[PDB]
């Protein structure tokens, strides 16, 4: 709602693009936050297809960020017969970035790995990897469960089972609250999908430079499945962490399979033991249900809620426009299955739902908020971010704000969206929009929100011929009533330069020269006053006095008086304020005399 | 707790005018708050003590104030045979000022009134008169419920039954939320005392300038009692309103009778029909149990609680058998309303002849923690006897038994600092209720502003027990290896209206039990086991935690391997005394200890 569109933070990257495929907020232990962006198609050791990650300090003007190296070299180790080796060709370092407690985990899902066992070989297959690093410490603990030495003949022998040659671990990187790192591998089990879990502390403990194999304590890998629906399931395409079970103190992983059950799609909730507590499938085939998955409690009830993206949805306008499915967390026995809000974009081929970013209390509204992105939406397919507030009792169905791509067509503005981290540390979380091949990363800063609570004090009714008030000049006896207005500013971090303007309307329904009551001071049927609330918490109530003419004067006495007070922000750069809540009170006064 | 004692506002009246005897907060139509101060001995137009009320607008420096021009003039109106007279000489206009909505009720209890019929009369007795005003419109009105025209001999003929000649109505004035003015006349019904309650709108709409004896049609008065206990009860010395019977439609009055049942003292809680719901007897005779009464929900359970004051309570010390200090009783209302019984808390003063409990002011939520705080004033307490005010914070069970803050008189001795108290109103509009204390001896009022309360939080994490020499990260500036680990402490500062310059200080003491310079655990850097560093939180919802590398001495080097390794994290405000007064109050947990041990084979 309060995300500043007119001013944005622009971060540049390599001319080879991909700067913005994935990104996250690196929360420093000191309390600072900086944006870490993976560019999975930067230059290699010698102009090679590789990845790469940049670390941008949080700023406003922006610029060329420094680069954080993880691993770019074709290693080769001779374990007896097996001369195993790694290949950086199109590794994609930066396709998944997640940060936690001074550690950054950035993945290269398409990194290759071949083991030469004399004549036979393991084939140069994309096992993928995800490299961990504490930039302050400098320690690098690369993690790659799918790296192995089992030669291809063994795979071919029995049933091509328990394979990890092309798992592509790290297609989606997330980290729990405790620091446990979770990685997706869509290609695991012969292009079926597996997951990896390992403590970052344990990963750093068990890692040894040079050697290209380990087990790293009790790292938890997903179970291989022979179910036909899982074939080419593409599990671990997108992952997130949130609390969903009946017990606390445990972190669940939500994983998306956009091709589950013959491109139908699914999303699953897993514990650390991978018990599959809940699984919700898609509705439209080839709609890519699960491309991006987000976890946040926008309802404000505390219990986390689920958002699932289907950018390839074909709306029954059969127009290819994505859709975000919302799932509030209920208190039923087997609840959470039925979706509640189905948000759908407008621009054709917009891919509405490629990036769902939790935002938390974006506008100090008391409920969490979200930002969905359609990378090819908008007027001319540029791509647009749709901010949806909590609003309680569900989610804001309408876009509280629409952020337009300032990038040319095809930049896919809005592929990776992250929020839920107050970058301004002002109770107002910000948003970051990165896009694959964008070459630029945009950051939206939220602005203070002012809720208004408005009340009126007007006499309910009176005799038009009371004749108690006295006109100054003419000295005529007239009836009159007490008109007062009190508007107060609620919310957090309200700016002290507030200049709210209140406009009063007496007999609003009646037109001009059809009006009945009329102000003494200004001789007008309505005025605006600077009812500024800046610099104080108490409401301002400056009254007025409008006279009511004699019976014989007018004839609109049969019409009851309408007293509508409407408060609006001043019209006079960036407003830095968003009026919300009650802003128009129309308490009424009727005319009562005999009939 | 957070009431600033350094920067005070001083509002002055005329010399010897008793400016500050009673006071209340008047809210202007625009929401601007002003103070109504009674000065019950201000010089009248004819150089005589009559009374007066000042309307002090809120400022920073303070000073002189304008006064509400009432009608200070004796009145004489002959209604045919009789001759009604009102004498406004030493009437005490300002002895009880209470502001409700846009009206101010300033009562002169000692205004005299006579009815001259031929030779006879009704005796020139003090009936009292409250003066209602609307300073934004000039609408003046008067209310004298106890005025009568019955000749003196009639009461003698009927045993002084329903004798309302000595009411001094306005001795204690309150206004309910529904706009009903309730006056306690301690001297009504021949000093038994009564309550006179009438709607303010009816008071304004039944007053005609010139008529002295009229009758408000909707007013209600108490019942004269033949029970010997009530005699000379002064029933109406102090009066307050609150909810005590269940139904929120009915409003109940709490009325003090400080000399009920032969100076024993009592407080009666009774509904609008003056049916006694409950009676709270005194504890010690001549203690004036009922001198001050306040109603507020200190414990926050949603039910109003009662605060009684006995300024002349003589406590039973071990050394002194009976010493006059004063005592405030706290009664907590439970469910099942007609069960409020034994007192829940018994606060007692310290200074002799300090009159602890002469004023009980509900402060609202001064600390902003969901519980109601009060102020009890001893006008002659304090080591020098010049006057003290004690702030008591509310909690789940009763309220704090010790004064969170103590305010001392800035005025010379005998100023009666604390006689009049009034609070629970944000005067400067900074989100925190303020307090106004009236020292009529010095003819001044002190305004205390509540500075913001910074609620702190501390979380010092030490990962686990460690081995003496793990031979990890080397000792600083040496290739010599030692055992190293991380110390991380997150400190947060949450509060309302906190300034942008807040910067706490974290004292990190490494095994404070051991003497410094040779502690078992030092830092991997400067090696100083005690490091106090500033951590700024000037508008940061995210606690900031600068991790530190810490070194552990050799197993042979440190010989006490059995003593617990206890790290100390202390949070303190910076030395703001160098500049102006401390702008914040760092209430809350600011000091924690975290203990670990020495592990082996790790
Ligand atoms: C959209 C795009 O790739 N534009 C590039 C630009 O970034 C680069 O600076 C220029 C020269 O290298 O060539 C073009
Ligand atoms: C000039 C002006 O303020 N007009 C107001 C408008 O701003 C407001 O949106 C509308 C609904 O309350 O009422 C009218
Ligand atoms: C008893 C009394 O109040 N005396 C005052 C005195 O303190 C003050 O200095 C003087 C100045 O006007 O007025 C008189
Ligand atoms: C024994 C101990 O740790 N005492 C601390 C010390 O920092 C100081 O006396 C005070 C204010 O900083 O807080 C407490
Ligand atoms: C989580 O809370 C505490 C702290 O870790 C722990 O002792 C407790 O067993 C946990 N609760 C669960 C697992 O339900
Ligand atoms: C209080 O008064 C309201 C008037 O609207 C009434 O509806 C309600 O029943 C009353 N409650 C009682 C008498 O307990
Ligand atoms: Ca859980
Ligand atoms: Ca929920
Ligand atoms: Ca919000
Ligand atoms: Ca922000
Ligand atoms: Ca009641
Ligand atoms: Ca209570
Ligand atoms: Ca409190
Ligand atoms: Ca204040």
């Amino acid at each position: 709602l309060n995300l500043d569109p007119v001013q944005l933070t622009f971060y540049a990257g390599p001319n080879g693009s991909q700067f913005g495929f994935s990104l996250d907020f690196h929360k420093d232990s000191h309390g600072r936050v900086a944006i870490v962006v993976g560019a999975p198609r930067t230059l290699g050791p010698s102009q090679e297809e590789t990845g790469g990650v940049f670390l941008c300090p949080w700023r406003a003007e922006g610029g060329q960020c420094p680069s954080l190296l993880f691993d770019l070299r074709d290693e080769t180790r001779n374990v007896g017969s097996q001369t195993l080796q790694t290949f950086k060709a199109r590794q994609g370092l930066g396709a998944s970035v997640v940060s936690w407690s001074d550690v950054i985990v950035a993945c290269a899902p398409w990194q290759h790995w071949n083991v030469l066992e004399k004549t036979e070989e393991a084939e140069k297959t994309p096992v993928g990897s995800c490299f961990l690093a504490q930039p302050e410490s400098g320690r690098r603990a690369e993690y790659s469960p799918c790296r192995g030495n089992t030669l291809s003949r063994i795979y071919v022998e029995n049933d091509f089972s328990w394979d990890k040659r092309y798992c592509e671990a790290g297609f989606s990187s997330v980290v729990t609250q405790a620091g446990e790192l979770v990685l997706g591998a869509p290609g695991g089990y012969y292009f079926l999908g597996l997951l990896a879990q390992a403590p970052v502390a344990d990963i750093f403990s068990s890692y040894r430079p040079g050697i290209l194999l380990w087990h790293v304590s009790s790292q938890s890998l997903s179970f291989d499945s022979s179910n036909p629906e899982y074939f080419d399931g593409y599990w671990g395409y997108s992952v997130a962490v949130g609390e969903f079970d009946g017990d606390l103190n445990t972190t669940e992983y939500v994983v998306g399979a956009p091709t589950w059950s013959w491109t139908l799609g699914a999303v699953e909730i897993l514990d650390s033991y991978y018990q599959r507590l809940h699984r919700l499938r898609g509705e439209q085939m080839a709609s890519y249900f699960g491309h991006s998955v987000a976890v946040t409690d926008v309802n404000g009830d505390g219990r986390h809620d689920l958002l699932v993206g289907a950018p390839l949805y074909m709306e029954s306008r059969l127009a290819e426009v994505g859709r975000v499915y919302l799932f509030l967390q209920p208190r039923g026995p087997h609840a959470l299955g039925a979706p509640s809000l189905l948000l759908t974009g407008t621009q054709l081929y917009g891919r509405f739902g490629s990036a769902i970013a939790p935002l938390g209390d974006l506008d100090r509204d008391g409920y969490n908020d979200i930002a969905v992105a359609a990378p090819y939406g908008g007027p001319s397919g540029r791509g647009q971010v749709l901010v949806f507030l909590g609003q309680s009792e569900g989610l804001r169905s309408r876009p509280s704000q629409v952020l337009d791509s300032p990038f040319p067509t095809g930049s896919a503005f809005g592929f990776s969206l992250r929020g839920a981290v107050d970058i301004d540390d002002n109770g107002y979380p910000d948003l970051i929009v990165g896009a694959y091949g964008a070459n630029q990363v945009a950051v939206y800063r939220a602005q203070p929100v002012v809720k208004a609570s408005v009340q009126l004090l007007v006499q309910d009714s009176l005799n038009p011929a009371v004749k108690s008030c006295v006109l100054p000049q003419t000295k005529t006896p007239v009836s009159c009533f007490n008109i007062q207005m009190c508007v107060g500013a609620t919310g957090h971090n309200i700016p002290q330069k507030l200049s709210l303007n209140a406009e009063l309307q007496l007999d609003r329904q009646k037109p001009r020269q059809g009006r009945r009551v009329l102000l003494l001071g200004s001789q007008q049927a309505g005025t605006t006053l600077n009812l500024d609330l800046g610099g104080k918490h108490s409401p301002i109530c400056h009254t007025t006095m409008a006279f009511l003419r004699d019976e014989a004067d007018f004839r609109d006495k049969l019409s009851p008086i309408v007293l509508s007070l409407n408060v609006s922000l001043p019209p006079t750069m960036a407003p830095a304020v968003v009026l919300h809540g009650d802003t128009h009170v129309q308490e009424q006064t009727r005319i009562v005399l005999d009939c």
